[PDB]
């Protein structure tokens, strides 16, 4: 199985969000849930100029491409500021948050070593 | 643990190349052997005019993730054209190649669920 995603393959897909994630939304690429793809999974994010998605964990590692935009990114209380052409390496349970301090939009996919988003939980900041 | 990278992270670290795919040159810039981290690795690759990655396949599961240019992808037999924006899934030991048609450099991320490159073992297709 191969196939091939960009944005505008998924423009019926309506965004995801939720209230706890201000000016955050996203889409699925690639997951089990739309594809039958398997061991990765592929979401694509957007957070708003003023937006924030708040300090979180989960259980596998993640990695983001920054494709727009820039951010604060929050490594577990160090703040480091990330940008387009940056790759981010999120080890599992690392607690983590990036919030969108500037004008233009923060874009960024992210990427799960499993099959489907919906098998990732995730926990608030303790 | 949690880190970012970009190409000027990785100046340092040379470009890797071979024969059998020439016109190809890449880096890792997730990756165990080089920063300790797991359940992820990613790395970046640059296919010149007239390179090609030719067709093979590997055990893992992957994701392209194209970040400039265009190409042609070869899935298992089928082709279709890549480009900038695009994100692409192959399936664990499924064939496939990718061709630089364009005139500028065809570049894009590669991930593996794996730890680390080095434990991949590439495939030529027959
Ligand atoms: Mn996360
Ligand atoms: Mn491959």
């Amino acid at each position: 199985m191969i196939f091939v995603k960009n944005l505008a393959s998924v423009l019926s897909q309506e965004w995801s969000s939720t209230e706890k994630y201000p000016g955050v939304r996203w889409k699925f690429l690639i997951d089990a849930d739309f594809d039958g793809s398997s061991g990765l999974s592929l979401g694509f994010a957007e957070i708003a100029p003023g937006g924030d998605l708040t300090l979180h964990y989960h259980s596998p590692a993640e990695i983001y491409v920054v494709t727009n935009g820039k951010g604060i990114l929050n490594k577990s209380g160090k703040l480091e500021t990330i940008k387009k052409g940056d790759v981010v390496y999120i080890a599992g349970n690392a607690e983590h948050a990036l919030k969108n301090n500037g004008k233009e939009t923060l874009e960024f996919y992210w990427i799960f070593p499993t099959d489907r988003f919906s098998e990732v939980e995730y926990f608030p900041a303790k």
